[PDB]
């Protein structure tokens, strides 16, 4: 006998805009890519059973830059960034976190 279990992971990609002299050129970017990998419990001795091969891959989809009249950013455009969590390491934090560098152009 046994019932549905399941787990969740939830990955997030942070992107801070600043100027070249650190201050905060327009708010942080912020997504998220959920996991959830269904199992089942043995209700007579509790053993969770999970695929050991489950993998499931999403994509924090490309993110143009803000455009800012008089500078220019050092990185136009971030990702797309495939982000995969499998059975095996499904416990492992896998945010990302980056800052785009404005210039006075």
């Amino acid at each position: 006998m046994i019932e549905p279990i399941k787990r969740t992971q939830v990955v997030t990609q942070t992107i801070h805009y600043r100027y070249e002299d650190g201050a905060v050129a327009h708010d942080d970017h912020v997504v998220s890519l959920i996991f959830t990998q269904s199992g089942k419990r043995d209700l007579t001795n509790g053993k969770e059973i999970w695929d050991s091969k489950w993998s499931l891959t999403q994509t924090f989809e490309a993110l143009p830059s803000p455009v800012i009249i008089g500078y220019t950013a050092d990185k136009p455009m971030v990702g797309p960034d495939e982000v995969t969590v499998d059975s095996k390491n499904f416990l492992d934090k896998q945010n990302r976190e980056e800052t785009v560098i404005y210039s006075a152009n």
